[PDB]
């Protein structure tokens, strides 16, 4: 009916308590999505090419040439912890939660409304809104995963964190296979490297249809849509951090001679000398025995060359890391390779009353110490003679084919059958919840871009569209565009996503680390006197546990 | 759909009269409630201070300070008597019933009504107004009392006491917590005292957003809401009222020598010497048993600080009593702390034609007999010699810490075990209901601004907003304020509300005071022939009853 | 008036003199509704006579009082009469090495904002007139019995029917966890020691 | 202690439900709050007196 | 006892050890210990 | 130890256990004894104390 309404506007968040501190968390989402008709009805093939930029030597790193495919469908992606979570919900979640299953995931569309924008020939331009109540809105959900797996939350093209503020989708597009050498250089360099752009590989085309592959659904202003539960199948996610390096694994050393006075200045001291001392060593070759030689069961974390660019038949990229760096935490200018920086605007986190195109950006400094703090790695020769002399130590300080700027460090790479590492820690609110596995034959161990990864499958995307209004002049032998009328859809987005969490326990006399809101960011978490509102970014991990 | 009604208009007061004279009174309230768009979709921070006005020495009273939360939602409140009631169902109710129990409050929403005002550039100004059949009023209960409590008598912003007039919403704020800092100072004071608003704490701040704390319903042109029926669990309220002082309470003396005579001069004699009379008293040092040292089981009423204010974080507050002030009956120019004052406009009883800002003002003289008359009190010295010498007498007349007009009763407070005091009575048409307990681990022994409090919880408050109606241009990346087609809701509410009422018995050969028409207030209760109405006030507890 | 820009600089305004506004006052002999003269349902907290002794046939002690002070979550040195102190040993909290006799002390200042600012109460004369003169008014300022170091407030008790106030909060470690009900035929409403 | 409370009807002593301290040492400080109880000869009274 | 929910936007005051008071919750190299006292009412609640 | 239960509830059990050192009393006997600081209070002005 034009005049009955479908649905239900649902956003809070529900906290179900069950036997052996089993909590259902049931995350009710909803949002006013307003759709605009796309600016062609026909499937674009375009290609970027910033030659320009990259001509400069030394640029290479700026390289943005890609072919893609640009349609006129639009995606609804709820991908983003925003979209579900409040900052007090987070913190409720965060202090007293100790791990985290992803659930299940449904979303409805309702109360579609559509309207036409009649523009009147008055000299001073005005326009009247009408309503078309025969207008029809396209919904495709791609249940088989048919399409292009395009997460919004990698681009900040997510549904809104803001319940009460509208949200738009983002225009959908996916890329589309090409060659492109970039032979890299530095400033200094003779004449051009070649920097070509070679066009297509026939054997890879893949052209995606949503009409061909997806049915879809028609809407009109009293119609609904809903998705059916998804259920997820990927594993727990830890809102704990582990601290203990390899130094740290196992039993300490006997303190012969132990401490008689308050005070920093008063250490102990283990005693034996430390070639008379006891122990196993993976050092074949010497009798010494230290913290720093002694066997330990595993390796936790690796180093890999960082800022190392890699590139393949569609250019370069940057090789991923795993882990973050260390010394980071104590000091913030320390932030590097392995530390993911986020670039928002307004409707994820950015003050809403800001101008300007700039986004708010943050470096996630995790919590977890299973990084590498490079400076002080060193290699040296097997004779292990001590001290060690200049000829037979490798040092970062040391020049790789004779750069100062390059040391050893940044080639390195210990990843190894010893090497131990924890997933990627949630971030609040612009991260990631879930992705989708890799099709390859040999799958990846995490993926740095979202704590849960989905093994059979996980929720098709959601693609909508406003169906072409045509005037009465619409010829399909036409080369121009075809003349439509002026519509835009405003509708109903409810979306419910089910956690199940355990509840922490207390094993240590000291507290531990919680989120709380202090007189420093008390107004990060209210809005302003002319409604600016804003979402600062929350850890994720703040509990400790031990790895071993 | 959209031609068919949801809801029928009902405004009659039922009276079904069960077994023992128990009278069940079921009022039914309608009204076409009236609602524009809200002035913005972002709730807002915003803090009033009134530094100019408290800046001047003396005027620390005026303060105004105060932070609150504004937010796009209207409160339909319907808690105030005369939103039920006309003036001839109170007054059958008050001239034949003795106690009042509320029992039921039930409403809905029906005859959902949106409509745009497209205003047309033609150079004459012009606007006409189109039936939009798709957009939505958003109305969301809070069943669990999860907002804060807003009770709009206080403000008078009730519905209006009209069936026949439309009615408007009132727009939904909080308050927010703050510090603030106001010493106080008279005519004279040197230099500035201080007087600084703080800012907040951070262990007490409290965001309340409806769309996280309820579920909302989308209400087309041809949906309805209806709430439910709720049930009270307050305690009774009495529509006696009590004379008896504590000179009135127990056995007279004997009157050895009665009148010979009439006249308004023959009095009575006790007749014997009051150091050789008979009975109790609490002076352990006085053999004199007169009226004033006689012992009464109890003290009836209590002496409190008449306009004392109070700080705390937030600022000075006026300490409220529970009774009127003693010969204001009599003189009305006395009255004064403790009698309360009604400020109202043209919803709400003022005359509908008058013009102006200035509101309509009336003090309620109670009739319970519960007050002091400060001026008639004095303390006098533990031994008690009479006539009582000056240096052993201290009276209203006297100053405290040298102040003129300042006595030892302005600071004097007799509440103690032994006190007995009286309900606030109900004020027609502008008094509260109901009222909530508060959330403390101690409770009042009653509230001062409604008859009936409730103990565990009672109805949510109902809140309505329009829903965003957005235009073709809407981008969310801006900051400017959302571009909206001008919208606006006429609605029609309907509420029940169910009290049991015992009927009074004549237990005096005398009759009563009743609410009665006369020539002098006639008027009151008819239209003006230009079509003007009022609604005077009535009084309450008419009937005596003995205390004791 | 809701204001235009950003900052602290810009206030709201409730735009209605306050003499010609709308609510409910318990002032029967005045026209102006502000938010210190509005009607408020009842009271949270009360003033009681603080540093007050009274004596009994044992002798004097002091008059317990059921709620903390205001200004001292700020300015910890202003914690006062309501605010317990507890005085405690190396078994209970202090540090286990350090030698002497001194107790480790400390004023546990609440959370909870049902105490009161007496600096900041007055009381005035009936009359209310505006701005308030001299001998109309009564200030902490103001002396009693020619002491210039009391004023009115040390001496004020405002518990009434309408007053609400909340438990004593625990303490942590050194704080009573029960207590025995006094065996009197009216009981206290509260306990100052244990929740 | 002897406070005296004005209403419609007039003055009346303030009772209060707790006697006085030391007056069980020295009968002479019985004051506000210790009852005095008068009466005559049907109720304790010297039937002769 | 009962869990508490989230009834606002933004969070409460929580407890929680920092570099300010990282030490008075551990023993020193001597054995020296200490508990210091921690506020319970930490979280806000609306009073009417 | 932390056991949850229905509907939010937590069944908290706190075990204390401590090794109680007992010395024999000073005497066997029901002492009475009076402490009057009179030292103290004789100074005018120290009754709180």
């Amino acid at each position: 009916g034009v005049g009955i309404s479908t649905g239900t506007f649902n956003n809070q968040t529900e906290f179900k308590f069950l036997e052996n501190g089993w909590v259902y968390i049931t995350a009710n989402s909803s949002r006013l999505v307003h759709l605009n008709m796309p600016e062609s009805e026909n499937y674009r093939r375009v290609v970027v090419n910033n030659l320009d930029k990259t001509a400069v030597n030394g640029n290479m790193a700026l390289d943005d040439t890609h072919a893609e495919i640009v349609t006129p469908w639009s995606l609804v992606d709820a991908n983003a912890w925003g979209v579900w979570f409040n900052p007090g919900d987070w913190q409720l979640i965060v202090n007293t939660m100790s791990e985290l299953h992803l659930v299940s995931f449904e979303q409805e569309i309702f109360n579609v409304v559509l309207k036409t924008v009649s523009e009147s020939a008055t000299q001073p331009p005005t326009k009247v809104y009408n309503n078309d109540l025969t207008a029809s809105l396209m919904v495709a959900l791609d249940s088989n995963n048919t399409m292009p797996f395009t997460p919004a939350a990698m681009r900040s093209e997510t549904l809104g964190f803001y319940p009460w503020k509208p949200t738009i989708p983002t225009p959908w597009r996916y890329y589309f296979q090409w060659d492109r050498t970039l032979i890299p250089s530095h400033t200094g360099t003779s004449g051009t490297p070649t920097n070509i752009y070679h066009g297509t590989d026939p054997d890879d085309v893949q052209f995606y249809t949503i009409e061909n592959s997806v049915p879809v659904h028609l809407l009109r202003t009293g119609d609904e849509f809903a998705t059916g539960t998804f259920f997820f199948d990927c594993k727990p996610c830890r809102l704990t951090h582990t601290w203990q390096t390899n130094r740290a694994l196992g039993l300490p050393p006997f303190l012969n001679s132990l401490p008689q006075s308050e005070g920093g200045t008063n250490f102990g001291y283990i005693g034996v000398q430390q070639d008379k001392r006891r122990g196993v060593t993976q050092m074949g070759n010497t009798n010494y025995i230290t913290e720093a030689t002694i066997m330990r069961p595993a390796e936790v974390g690796y180093s890999a060359p960082y800022y190392s660019f890699e590139a393949s038949t569609q250019g370069p990229f940057k090789t991923p890391i795993a882990a973050g760096r260390g010394g980071a935490q104590t000091d913030e200018n320390q932030a590097a390779d392995g530390d993911p920086r986020y670039a928002f605007g307004r409707q994820h986190g950015q003050k809403t009353t800001t101008t300007g195109e700039t986004p708010e950006r943050f470096t996630y400094i995790a919590h977890q110490d299973t990084g590498r703090y490079p400076e002080g790695d060193w290699i040296q020769n097997i004779n292990f003679n001590l001290p060690v002399t200049d000829d037979n130590v490798l040092l970062p300080t040391d020049p790789i084919g004779g750069k100062t700027g390059i040391n050893y460090t940044n080639i390195f790479n210990t990843y190894g059958p010893l090497t131990a590492l924890n997933n990627v820690p949630p971030v609040y609110p612009n991260g990631q919840i879930w992705d989708k596995e890799f099709d390859t034959d040999l799958k990846p161990r995490l993926h740095v871009n979202a704590p849960f990864v989905c093994q059979n499958n996980c929720p098709g995307q959601l693609f909508v569209k406003v169906a072409p209004n045509l005037t009465n002049q619409y010829d399909p032998d036409a080369s121009a565009n075809m003349s439509r009328i002026v519509t835009y859809s405003d509708f109903w987005w409810k979306g419910k996503l089910v956690f199940k969490a355990k509840l922490r326990a207390s094993h240590t006399w000291n507290p531990i680390q919680q989120m709380s809101i202090n007189v420093d960011n008390q107004f990060n978490y209210v809005p302003s006197n002319i409604g600016g509102m804003k979402i600062v970014y929350e850890k994720s991990q703040l509990a400790p546990r031990k790895l071993y």
